[PDB]
């Protein structure tokens, strides 16, 4: 299986189909945006890193029970996935406040989540990803009743079982983002589990090390990815 | 029954307690306010319709069995009502898009809702009510999860019981915000029913004649106001 020709691209990613119809491969560019309002920058090993990063933990994911996407990596930067047929709805859980929920609701940052939070976006850049609710998703159609409730619960596992790896590792897992996809009528995790999407925090100093580094520009941003997949035992080179 | 202190007040009424302890008078203030901004004008007339207007609708939905804090009316501007531990999230049924749900998504205004969307918002005027979810209302103990759900389940019903009344009355409701409290433990619709929390069109026209009157700059508020009560049989005079 190799790339045949891009279907489609994100922020990040670029999408290119297969000889299978059944089968795609997504390259994680070194592409980094930024707010409502898109910056986009470069940087080296970015792609790399988050495609290793990935396939590590959608591997623990698959090894707890849920079900994913992922075939197998295919280099530094691609990986081969499932085709799956993406809800358009944005699902994150919330360990610790942080993010849009301290700009939306003026709550502290790092305030304790009892239990955790859970919002749902839909994906729509141009405006800037609103945030929605059950009953929307009913109205427009975007996924079922049944299949929602499936994509909260294995996000809540998902909550279980990272928190869990990520602790081990030092680490505080503030909140996440995941997407879900139809494949042949079953709910199936997409996309990526990276720190672009996730909120990570070293459990003794509190230090950001994940893609808000890059939002609130700390430097070092490449530097806490890489540090972050030693940690976990991510193997890059 | 008799105002015996101003308790607080919000941006459209006073609240006043009583010589009973689980009484308190709500005043209903000619105050309007549009754009968080609080650009405020005050209306004549504008306290006495909703007033009445007010005790026109709830009487509706008691009837139809939805538990309301009505007593009665003290005057052409104040109410007798339970005094409520209110449950400081926004309910908000809409039937056809409009609103903040227009610029939320981008949707068209005036489209049909099917089946009706159903939004949460967390009263709180620094923050412009943002929009939650159940989750929040967990994670922060604004309600339990069975009061959440009864709250819903009566917000639904009223959207049925009035539809109808508004139909008869040759207007179209497009949506509507309701809020609750607890009274000894149980779920009460409190606070106010009026033009000022709901849309209504006329069914023929779909001119607006409702508060979005005062917030799109179209003039005519009162008039509009005092157009629907007397549609729906309301006496002003
Ligand atoms: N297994 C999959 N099958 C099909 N599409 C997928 C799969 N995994 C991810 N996608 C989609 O491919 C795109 C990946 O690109 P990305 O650059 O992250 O996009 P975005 O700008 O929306 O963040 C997203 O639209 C994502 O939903
Ligand atoms: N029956 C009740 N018992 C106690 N508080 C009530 C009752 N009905 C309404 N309230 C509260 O009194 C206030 C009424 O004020 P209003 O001017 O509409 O406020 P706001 O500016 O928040 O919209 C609100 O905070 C409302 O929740
Ligand atoms: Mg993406
Ligand atoms: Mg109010």
């Amino acid at each position: 299986m190799q790339k045949q020709a891009e279907l489609y691209r994100g922020k990040a990613k670029t999408v290119y189909s297969t000889e299978n119809p059944d089968l795609l491969v997504l390259e994680f560019r070194n592409d980094t945006s930024a707010g409502d309002g898109a910056r986009i920058e470069q940087f080296d090993r970015k792609g790399m890193v988050n495609n290793k990063f990935n396939y590590f933990i959608m591997s623990k994911l698959a090894e707890a029970g849920i079900p994913t996407q992922m075939e197998r990596l295919l280099s530094d930067t691609e990986c081969l996935v499932k085709k799956l047929d993406m809800v358009p709805v944005e699902c994150v859980v919330r360990n610790r406040a942080a993010g849009s929920l301290v700009k939306r609701l003026g709550i502290e940052e790092g305030i304790e989540l009892n239990p955790p939070l859970f919002d749902l976006f839909l994906k729509n850049d141009a405006m800037h990803d609103p945030m929605v609710n059950e009953s929307y998703c009913e109205t427009f159609g975007w996924v079922s009743k049944e299949n929602l409730a499936r994509m909260k619960e294995l996000t809540y596992k998902a909550n279980d079982v990272l928190k869990k790896l990520f602790d081990d590792a030092g680490l505080i897992l503030v909140d996440f983002k995941l997407e879900f996809g139809l494949y042949k009528g079953e709910v199936v995790l997409g996309d990526e589990f990276s720190p672009d999407g996730s909120r990570l925090w070293d459990k003794e100093t509190l230090e950001k090390m994940d893609k808000d580094r890059f939002r609130q520009s700390l430097g070092g941003l490449i530097e806490a990815y890489e540090a972050v997949a030693r940690r976990l035992g991510v193997q890059l080179d």
